[PDB]
């Protein structure tokens, strides 16, 4: 019964949040550090940021949709009738993971929307000297990403949620607390920072590059976090997609 068109009807069509976010990947993606490619210092490229806030509206849209349906649904389907009881359960549950998801990825993406700030800001602190050095205000730099760091977001579970579950489900770019808090972790923020150098310091090519390679690998590894969550955000919108789908046809059974 329920099909596909049967969900983006009813305005829940996990495509547009699952580009959205593809979307701030590939931005993320695209930006870098200056450097030398082809016999020239080519400075990086500047972040259009608005990608990151249409992701996380475009998620907070998806979300409010989903459970307007599933209010729909859990309305409609309402000693003993087994079957009520679990569905209305599992409701509960969907409910949750909705919530849930969209909190945490909203706040990642405020993180890497964040990064992505000053992956283009530092563009200004880094220029070439000679031909075969550049210099760098590293302790410019260095306050970009404490900034960073000191205002990370922080992210509340839904009232109730198996944090040990969430734990194990989220994976090690964050953490969780006993109260439902989960935070991110500064990991590769406090790597980037530990390897900057004082404010007008001068590296020759290799120095640089040598560097330039390091961060470059800790940006990286902040894109695969992301990648990682955002795969497992669409598996929850599959899931969705499918609880729908089964909730539809009971009631259909059901009545009548």
């Amino acid at each position: 019964a329920m099909t596909d068109d049967d969900l983006r009807a009813a305005g829940v069509d996990r495509r547009v949040p699952e580009q959205k976010l593809g979307a701030a990947i590939d931005e993320f993606a695209s930006l870098r550090l200056p450097d030398r490619i082809d016999g020239r210092f080519v400075d990086g490229r500047r972040a259009n940021l608005t990608v990151f806030d249409d992701a996380r509206v475009a998620v907070r849209g998806h979300a409010r949709a989903q459970r307007n349906l599933l209010e729909r649904l859990e309305t409609e389907l309402l000693q003993p009738d087994p079957i009520l009881q679990g569905l209305v359960d599992v409701i509960g549950q969907g409910k949750s993971d909705i919530d849930a998801y969209a909190t945490i990825v909203e706040g990642l993406t405020k993180y890497f929307q964040s990064v992505a700030d000053v992956m283009s800001k530092l563009q200004d602190y880094i220029s070439a000297k000679d031909d075969k050095n550049m210099k760098i205000d590293g302790g410019k730099i260095k306050a970009l990403i404490q900034q960073v760091i000191d205002h990370l977001p922080t992210m509340q579970l839904p009232k109730g949620a198996d944090i040990a579950r969430w734990r194990k489900e989220l994976g090690d770019a964050v953490s969780i607390s006993d109260s439902g808090v989960v935070t991110i972790n500064p990991d590769k923020l406090i790597k980037m920072r530990d390897s900057l150098p004082p404010d007008g310091t001068v590296w020759d090519t290799a120095r640089y590059q040598a560097w330039n390679t390091a961060f470059s690998g800790q940006k990286d590894n902040i894109q695969n976090d992301v990648q990682t969550l955002v795969e497992k955000y669409s598996h929850q919108n599959s899931n969705f997609d499918n609880l729908v789908k089964v909730l539809s046809g009971a009631i259909s059974t059901l009545t009548d």
